[PDB]
């Protein structure tokens, strides 16, 4: 029954992978163009998310900061999701909502690039990081599933969303962090050549 | 050299030297207590959890860091763990429920009796400290409050058993710069109680 | 639509479905072993302890966040620890010592007999884990080992009631993405088994 | 016995206190201006240390990011100290030491600050840190005890060094803190006034 179970698993997220595969190729792609040309520019990429997502944003971070495949340089990464005195002290001071869109209004500048993730597309304290990157002239890339929620209200026509064909928070996660293996990869050809 | 620099920084000096002054008026005896519950989790096999926010997120983890590396003698890593560290669960605690509950959570599932929370605010109003109290008690721990102002609604929430060092200041600046201290002389009386000398 | 960059993208995909694939082949029984691991330690008051390297350590805390809220299911949060969100401890420790002690050091303090160690590395080679189990042994601890490649050191320190799931890959990204849906079944088949249904 | 312990540790530390009030003011003041006048020309503060200097680091960039007392907008700083994905893989890949350098090669733009604190002047990675601000034409504030060790020698003419008058690194760490509360709030009064 385990085993059953299991593979139940494995075979739907290999299915949603398909799913995914069908529709997110441009926008992985776009998504990608508008990351290299930030990056081109002086710019940095900020992440931020909530539980599997936050993972996904210092994952995206260290890939960049440290590397993903080939050696090259560090690249402009900073994930908004791992200084524990300033989200703890935003949250309290204030509310969870602001633990983002406060580091977004100070660390963001024009060209900068935000790195939204959210499986629901509905955390609002994402939403709200949305808003503030907006603020600082920064364009937006949302990792996001089921409707998009509220996140994808909010982004702009420059911006890219990346809304995985699922329902299922665990499935999302898994695309996603494909998704961003992508988005490295594709940086570094980009960057670095072939 | 600039005339309102150079005496606001010696302002400041003078009012963290100060407040040590009346702190060691009133701190020692808590201090000591508070260092004899922690020896006697650690004896016990049991292990230190500690929380706070922003300024007090930092001394909660400079408190884990202390005890699982080394604060001054070389000696074995001792069991504490700050509740404040581990983003994934905090944002995920804080997102799916109430930013209230990050500690709370964690001390409910990792707490164990006998086992003592360092429980960090200058204010002593901070909810989510405030549920980690009521969670520790719930799993029969002991509580360590580092405390300022008033005490808040944590001074409130102390049993007899507990321990509150409470800071005589109203500035939260003064109140972290006196908590540091307090938790460089908890870890200075732990080793000397469980290793002597 | 960029020729290389369309391409390379269905690539990818298509090679981490392909993985999953044989993933899926090899996987299941180990998945099943250390999900039962983990279920007889947590009935057992035992706690997980979870580490990491990189995209590993990103792996090691969603873990410990998924048992210390939730997965999936409104069930009462699992304990768990997460040795590398730390960065106090893990800072100090590397800093006084060597890199290679940061997780062993906190096994030493943290981990107790019958409490369990996720070891996660995509090379099986990581000194900082190859170190981990051998502190996790040393405390009498379970370990289960998240690799890839050919197991690496990691693989010939485990014993016979150890687990490991070695993801049969070479990429490091794609042993990544096998790894995180390994620990959404261990989540899973943790709740099915605790909670059941 | 314990309660004299106690005393001898507070008088200690009142007294290393009473030392650094002596010798400390003009470089703290030195390096808030530094700081504050990178914050006016869009530049941010990177901050970086070892264990209890760990915890100033990310102390330190709390406080700019959300608040130290008077309410104002978020300031700019990173800690570098947090993100465990990166400096996980960057000690593992690599060594230890590169934990900072790396990420201040990459996050580091000219005119920006670099935090360095260690209390003894001697810790690898924060030597590395301040050749790195200097590859990308930065500033240091260093943060230091004893001697000054190696970050000291690294030390540029427009860097500031604040040298607590001490060897013992508890006492060190203490006024390192009062140091940073002093230098946070120099710069709320630099910026909007007393
Ligand atoms: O993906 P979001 O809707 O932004 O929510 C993220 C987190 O709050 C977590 O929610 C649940 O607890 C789980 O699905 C987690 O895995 C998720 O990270
Ligand atoms: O010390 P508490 O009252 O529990 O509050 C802690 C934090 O929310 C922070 O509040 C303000 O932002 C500042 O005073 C911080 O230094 C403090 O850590
Ligand atoms: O998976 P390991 O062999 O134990 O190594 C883990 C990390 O050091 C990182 O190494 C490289 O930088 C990359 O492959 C990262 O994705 C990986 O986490
Ligand atoms: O202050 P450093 O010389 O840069 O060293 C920092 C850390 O390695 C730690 O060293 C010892 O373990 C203790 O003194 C810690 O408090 C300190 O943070």
């Amino acid at each position: 029954d385990m085993q059953h179970r299991i593979r139940q698993l494995f075979q739907a997220s290999i299915e949603t992978k398909q799913q995914a595969l069908e529709v997110l190729p441009p926008y992985i792609e776009q998504a990608s163009l508008v990351m290299v040309n930030a990056l081109l520019n002086e710019g940095k990429i900020l992440s931020c998310g909530n539980g599997g997502s936050a993972g996904d944003a210092q994952h995206f971070s260290s890939e960049l900061l440290n590397r993903f495949e080939r050696e090259r340089p560090s690249l402009p990464a900073v994930a908004l999701t791992t200084d524990s005195s300033t989200i703890t002290s935003i949250a309290n001071d204030y509310s969870y909502n602001e633990v983002f869109s406060k580091q977004i209004r100070a660390l963001g500048q024009p060209g900068d690039v935000l790195l939204a993730i959210s499986t629901s597309g509905n955390s609002a304290n994402v939403i709200q990081a949305i808003q503030a990157a907006h603020d600082r002239e920064m364009l937006v890339v949302a990792l996001t599933g089921r409707d998009g929620g509220g996140m994808a209200s909010l982004l702009l026509p420059e911006d890219v969303e990346i809304r995985v064909p699922s329902k299922i928070t665990a499935r999302i996660q898994e695309v996603h962090l494909l998704a961003i293996h992508c988005l490295c990869d594709l940086i570094d050809r980009q960057l670095f050549g072939s």
